[PDB]
């Protein structure tokens, strides 16, 4: 006859890498700016001063 | 009154070249890759480890 490995001795391998879901970022980052006519206004004044 | 070669003395020639049947591969080889954005993902971990 022919020698075969036991059913419980069949090795399964696992990968250390993983996939990530695809997420749409909206594209708003292109509209952010500190200029007066920016579609989205960025006010970073509270990063140096105090207040909520 | 006309000289003709014998029936067994008529030479036939053979060619060592042969035609090959045309087959369409489907273009799947170009889409194969190992990067994240590859349409077909190639895994080669089992080539070095043990497992089915």
């Amino acid at each position: 006859a022919d020698t075969t490995p036991a059913t419980g001795l069949v090795v399964q391998q696992w990968e250390d890498k993983f996939f990530q879901e695809y997420l749409h970022d909206g594209g708003f980052k292109a509209l952010m700016g500190t200029d007066e006519n920016a579609v989205i206004q960025v006010k970073e004044d509270l990063s140096k001063k105090a207040g909520d």
